[PDB]
């Protein structure tokens, strides 16, 4: 009943893991490739390798989880290398997704000619909002920074790309986001990555929880539902029909994907709940949004997706 | 044990009522008065009367609330006449707090013309937050017209004068808002109005919960502390002291108003929480806030305020 369609390929369900969460290394991988999630993403590369922020870095709240990981990852040929491998074996239904989040423009740009140049026939996700970089700001919040880079890329890339974006919260931002969007050829928009520079704190300790950035750090989990479903829906009702939408944010039950299927949502990210359940995730809610559609009499994502209705 | 001076003036404790929760009217605030609130606040008014959004534009949540109230007021004139004449009972100790939201620069300079012309000697609130009104913007993400208006201001404006501010989620935007705000001679900041544009959906009904904006309204209580925390000590590192902090946003219990003390706030205000319990809140989080106290040993505020440890 889940079957998916997006970026012209057929995916078994639109249940994902968010990058950043399980997908660290090959063996991280092939465990996502193990379970019944629809599709999976790398974690987000830089072109060298990166140790990542100190630690603590990640601490699961009653609420969510914050975290300031500062990008750590195996390094741009690391992840290439393992996608064009899998790639040949054709031991899966569904492209992989390829997460880069390049230090610099210089660096995004790099990469995303390697892949462009290189066998590649999945899909590539261009990271314009981590939060958790030391002195780089989120560049998605800087809306000329945003179009010039993206008026690069396109004079060169062809491949399938997608953009992860970091919450908006006025509506004129997603009037202004949109018409940047707009104007290219992308193939979906990732909404949201974590609501950034948050804080938690030890009342009894009076101190923060997180060692990087004086505490604080991206925020998900049940925090953000609100403002994920939000920008989800609002990008669903400004994005030309070309442009399909990645929704992640807050999912942790069947009921939670339901909403964001309803708000727009083609396919549906995890993070915080599957750094804290595992893989397992996947068969659970699958199961759940199985019996939400059953319970309404739906037999497809088709019969309510995007009809979110307004009062 | 609860003691706080605060723009130059004393304060039984930190707590009041958020702008726009129980003080639409002058029964209200008698409320607010008669309660055990070491201050409150006026709900923020236009020049003119305003009936506010359709209804539903208020739920509450299990994590908090959401809301399009639209600025529904009394008045200008309503709420200055009634401070006034409230000065010269001298029936509480510390000065009634006077909230204003324009609909325009014009609007808001116009006000506070009147304000400052008056014989006010209480303390002003200038919100350049609000999420909730059709096709206006929060003023305060448009650095550009909020330095522009704070100059105009200050040309005139001598009596104290705080900003009631929406969150940010980039340390960048911290810098440049401190920047701006640094150079007038502010009374206080208090961060941060709701997080804007959220969405929630009853998903039996497959629908939204408030009829404004297609359901997008502003998020409160507790989904937003970590954000509230956060901009509360993000603007405690980057003010000059001359300009204190009010803290705003997820505070139910004496725990949440300990951290927001930890953070720099110096006065609390209490939105959500008190929506959904009265005024009674005043009497139980005084009672929670001095027992974390006495348990910790401490018999004044200041001998934690600010104080929140880093790794
Ligand atoms: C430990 C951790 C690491 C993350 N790293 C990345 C990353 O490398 N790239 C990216 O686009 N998002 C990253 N994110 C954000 C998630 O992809 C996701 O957008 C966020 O957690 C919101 O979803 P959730 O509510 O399900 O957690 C990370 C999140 C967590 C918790
Ligand atoms: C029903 C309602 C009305 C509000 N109206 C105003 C307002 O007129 N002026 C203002 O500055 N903030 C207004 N706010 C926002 C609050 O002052 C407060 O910043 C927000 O609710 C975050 O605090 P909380 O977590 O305790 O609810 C309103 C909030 C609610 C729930
Ligand atoms: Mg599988
Ligand atoms: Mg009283």
């Amino acid at each position: 009943m889940l079957n998916t369609t997006f970026a012209n390929a057929k995916f078994a369900n639109p249940f994902m893991n968010a990058s950043g969460v399980h997908c660290m290394t090959i063996e991280d991988l092939e465990e996502l490739k193990a379970s019944q999630a629809g599709a999976y993403i790398t974690k987000s590369s830089t072109l060298e390798k990166r140790e990542g922020n100190p630690l603590p870095r990640y601490v699961d709240l009653e609420l969510g989880s914050i975290n300031s990981m500062g990008l750590p990852n195996l390094g741009f040929d690391y992840y290439l290398d393992y996608v064009l491998k899998n790639q040949k074996e054709n031991a899966q239904e569904g492209p992989i997704f390829f997460s880069i989040a390049g230090m610099s423009a210089a660096e995004n740009i790099a990469m995303l000619k390697k892949i462009q140049e290189s066998d590649f026939s999945g899909i590539t996700e261009l990271n314009l909002s981590c939060p958790n970089v030391p002195g780089k700001p989120q560049l998605a919040y800087d809306f000329e920074a945003t179009e010039k880079l993206l008026k690069e890329v396109f004079t060169f890339f062809t491949k399938p790309l997608g953009v992860k974006l970091p919450p908006y919260f006025d509506l004129v931002h997603f009037d202004i986001m949109a018409e940047i969007l707009n104007q290219f050829p992308l193939t979906y928009v990732n909404s949201v990555n974590s609501i950034g520079n948050g804080l938690f704190i030890d009342p009894e300790a009076e101190s923060v929880v997180i060692k990087p950035k004086d505490g604080f750090g991206g925020i998900g989990g049940a925090y953000i539902k609100p403002t994920a479903l939000a920008n989800v829906r609002a990008f669903y009702t400004r994005l030309k029909p070309e442009i399909q939408i990645i929704g992640t944010g807050g999912i942790e039950t069947g009921q939670d994907a339901f909403e964001h299927l309803l708000c727009g949502a083609t396919m549906l990210q995890i993070g915080t709940a599957l750094h804290k359940e595992g893989p397992a995730i996947f068969d659970r809610i699958i199961k759940e949004l199985e019996e939400i559609m059953n319970q309404k009499g739906y037999q497809s994502i088709a019969d309510f997706h995007g009809k979110l209705k307004s009062l």
